[PDB]
């Protein structure tokens, strides 16, 4: 309550500032590990709410962008191991959660969908390699038409 | 310097922390958009930096996660056209950047080169399909051996 008092005031609020300082510094630098710990006092309990809501996103959003770092990563897998033909590949969606899980699924069921396609068309053609002229290749939407009636025409061949 | 000195102080302290959470909530609830403007004084300085570092890392991770929303977006676009059989769209890659542009374009190169193989078989069949038996499927690795000797099967058949 006098000078003394008003020096040591800021001494104190500027040691405050800078815990905060380096609560934010740590926040940063990936360091989202540390609480706050509790408010130096009533003046700043709430501005370390703000600390602890802003950890609590920055910790979120941290997860997410590892997701999608695991998603490339397994897309990547998925690649090399169909391009080598293994296509029974497919990326570990449940290792995964959230919108890199959904991606992942979307993936592998949109290759699943072309694959399907293939192996209906190496089967009524394999029927096709060796009599059985019965069977018939699906309809097919779009220009996958065209996959449709390219079979049919191998069939009016072998048929006769 | 006196106790009004002294109270005056921690006004102040309290009015620069009260600022200061206002800004650190104004970066939970996603308004990167203001800057914290300048330190009100010395002991700030560092804090400041260290407000002004979060927001630029606020700002990226968000921007991280948008692509990333337009990209399950853009996969579900895809999904669609391709159950319609309308296999030429893709993902828009350029719209994006970043990790999901990479995935993107993963994802539209996986799906090629499954679409190249029915290309191609869906050729060398038509081919079949009204007389030439002259190509050959080319020769698939892994489990895409099959629709390699599919094709073949159906080769010998017609041929004779
Ligand atoms: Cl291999
Ligand atoms: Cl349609």
């Amino acid at each position: 309550g006098s000078h003394m008092g008003l020096f040591n005031a800021h001494a104190v609020a500027q040691q405050r500032a800078d815990r905060i300082a380096t609560l934010l510094q740590s926040f940063a630098d990936g360091q989202l590990d540390t609480a706050g710990g509790e408010a130096p006092a009533p003046g700043y309990e709430r501005l370390y709410d703000s600390l602890r809501a802003l950890q609590r996103q920055l910790r979120e959003q941290r997860a997410e962008l590892q997701q999608v770092e695991s998603l490339e990563a397994g897309l990547a897998e998925m690649s090399r191991q169909h391009e080598a033909g293994w296509i029974d590949q497919t990326i570990p969606a449940e290792r995964l959660e959230g919108r890199a899980a959904r991606i992942a699924k979307g993936v592998n069921e949109l290759v699943a969908a072309h694959i399907a396609v293939k192996m209906k068309v190496v089967s009524v053609v394999t029927a096709y390699g060796q009599g059985n002229f019965e069977p018939l290749m699906d309809r097919l939407p779009g220009k996958k038409a065209q996959i449709t009636e390219a079979i049919d025409g191998v069939r009016e061949r072998l048929r006769g």
